[PDB]
């Protein structure tokens, strides 16, 4: 049986979601799946799909997929919508801890039926686990590879990811099915978001998953109780859903490609996708973008990241989720936030208990095997550092990857610039520096004869949005409220963007020959000043920038 979706480094996929509406043409936030269809760019779409969430036509709860007509209904319409206009979908079959999802015949029924149907999700169980959920996605996994499909599974936090592959029926399945299956995570309850990473791409390095990937849910601002851009002391609402920075979505998307990481997927889409069939800039400016070079440049293969892992903790004697402040002094001084202040130890694998050592040591045959129990975590980052070189200097996050580095900095919601020192692995320049403002990215390539650098620190001021009147409320969430904020997007946000304040990235190479450089980037939202020391051949370029650039140097 072939596939119905190519998913690998090589073919990484974007899913883009609908929502159910109770009324009206079906579907939340003044959206139509074709409209959704002709938002994903033409170079994209190969490596796109649409997510389906039945949200407000769950009953009695909104986004809890009870198996009724009314459910299998909307399927059914949206199935048939998106096989007329050959769109590739999704659909959201599991969530919230609900027992009676829709049955795994219906499932396979439907597989028969459409072409366009690609898999389905499961989705946010980690806050009302019960012993059902791994049994039935189990099932359900079966019938997708039955279809060449594939289960995407999006949850969150360590004791939960333990919890769903001791099951038996769930990690046999795995074994079998792992072709069809992504596991992925959701870092929407501000909890061990260094920790997941860790297990869940732990799981695709273990072979229990081909590939792994993530749902960056802009809604952790929410939990955080942050509002403005840097701002304190103001009550929080839905608009704290549309307040993190495009940029820093990429950065988190950047953390799931350059762990070998391959399937990405957001919430809110009212700010993450679109309203009214009316594209957002964290769409088009933040999430495409990246999206943009993960297709282009091929994440990590499973074979790269073996071989780059100098160690992994293996939870067979005691486990990661016992451990509480395991990253901190290693890479991750807030496992609540999702950036990685240190590059130098890639995201450390986790291996879950169920994987035999003496597998672990045929995966990673030149790796050190850490546990609970292991005598050099009296000294973990001593120990660590001793098989992990240091590889940059500065206070910014670094990291090597293949013949590249991948820079962000760290600071979520603090106004602070950081700096990196780069030692260089070609004669193309000696070092490189960056003095980089907050929410600003940099893939920096060294091709044998140039340099490619790449900067994005697109981040629209959200000032204007906050100093609306109304109730914007939480508890106000599929109502009128909500598609008043998502009206407002469509005609402000998302066509009169504030984005012509313009942030310094300093970019210095050191012992470069006077460089010639190509540069561009997003139209009218860039300048510019070049600076060359004769004497020291140092080259300094400053950009001022809302947004994207580009250069080869
Ligand atoms: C009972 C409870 O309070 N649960 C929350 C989750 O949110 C609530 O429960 C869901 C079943 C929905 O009815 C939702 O409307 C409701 O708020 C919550 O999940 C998400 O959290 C964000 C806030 O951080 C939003 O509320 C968001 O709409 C929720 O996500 C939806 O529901 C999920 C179950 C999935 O289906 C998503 O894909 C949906 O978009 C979590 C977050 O930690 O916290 C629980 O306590």
């Amino acid at each position: 049986v072939q596939m119905r979706t190519t998913i690998n480094n090589e073919s990484p996929l974007l899913l883009s979601p609908l929502y159910g509406n109770d009324n009206g043409n079906g579907l939340w936030w003044g959206n139509t799946l074709k409209g959704a269809w002709e938002a994903i760019p033409e170079d994209v779409k190969p490596y796109a799909a649409i997510e389906l969430h039945p949200a407000k036509v769950c009953k009695p709860t909104s986004c809890i997929p009870r198996d009724t007509k009314e459910l299998r209904e909307w399927y059914v319409k949206m199935l048939e919508e998106a096989q007329s206009l050959n769109i590739p979908v999704f659909l959201v079959i599991m969530s919230a801890g609900e027992r009676n999802t829709v049955p795994p015949e219906w499932l396979d029924e439907q597989f028969q039926k459409y072409s366009v149907l690609k898999g389905v999700l499961n989705i946010a169980n980690y806050w009302i686990y019960n012993n059902q959920l791994a049994p039935h996605s189990a099932k359900y996994l079966e019938v997708c590879a039955k279809y060449g499909a594939h289960f995407i599974w999006h949850d969150h936090e360590k004791w939960f990811w333990e919890t769903i592959m001791n099951d038996p029926t769930f990690f046999e399945a795995s074994q079998k099915y792992h072709k069809n299956l992504v596991l992925a995570t959701k870092n929407t309850p501000i909890r061990d978001d260094a920790g997941t990473d860790s297990i869940v791409s732990g799981f695709w390095l273990s072979g229990l998953c081909d590939n792994w990937g993530s749902s960056t849910d802009t809604w952790k601002w929410w939990e955080k109780h942050y509002t403005n851009t840097f701002e304190t002391g103001r009550a929080r609402d839905m608009r704290s859903y549309a307040s993190e920075p495009e940029s820093m979505i990429a950065m988190e998307m950047m953390n799931v490609y350059t762990g070998g990481g391959t399937v990405y997927n957001f919430e809110c889409a009212a700010y993450t996708f679109m309203t009214n069939d009316v594209p957002t800039p964290a769409f088009t400016k933040g999430i495409i973008p990246f999206f943009r070079h993960a297709i282009q440049n091929p994440a990590p293969s499973k074979e790269e990241v073996v071989n780059r892992t100098k160690a992994v903790f293996w939870n067979g004697e005691g486990r990661i989720s016992s451990l509480n402040g395991f990253y901190q002094g290693l890479y991750s001084n807030d496992e609540t936030m999702p950036l990685y202040n240190n590059g130098r130890y890639h995201i450390l694998p986790v291996i879950h208990e169920k994987i035999d050592k003496e597998k672990i040591s045929s995966i990673f045959p030149n790796a050190k095997i850490l546990t609970k129990n292991s005598e050099e975590l009296s000294s973990k980052v001593n120990y660590l550092n001793s098989l992990y070189p240091k590889l940059y200097e500065g206070d910014g996050y670094a990291q090597r990857v293949g013949n590249s580095w991948y820079i962000y900095n760290s600071n979520a919601n603090i106004n602070k610039n950081q700096q990196v020192m780069l030692p260089m692995y070609t004669n193309n320049t000696k070092s490189l520096s960056l003095d980089l403002t907050p929410h600003t990215y940099a893939v920096v390539k060294e091709n044998p004869n140039n340099l490619h650098i790449l900067l994005n620190n697109y981040r629209t001021d959200k000032t204007a949005m906050w100093a609306l009147s109304g109730n914007f409320d939480a508890s106000k969430s599929w109502k009128k409220e909500e598609l008043e904020l998502a009206n407002w997007i469509s005609k402000n946000y998302s066509i009169n963007p504030v984005d012509n304040d313009f942030r310094t990235t300093t970019l210095t190479l050191k012992g470069h020959h006077k460089p010639q450089i190509n540069i561009s980037g997003d139209k009218n939202h860039y300048t510019y000043t070049e600076n060359w020391d004769e004497n020291t051949h140092v080259y300094t370029i400053t950009v001022n920038h809302n947004g994207m650039v580009e250069m080869k140097i």
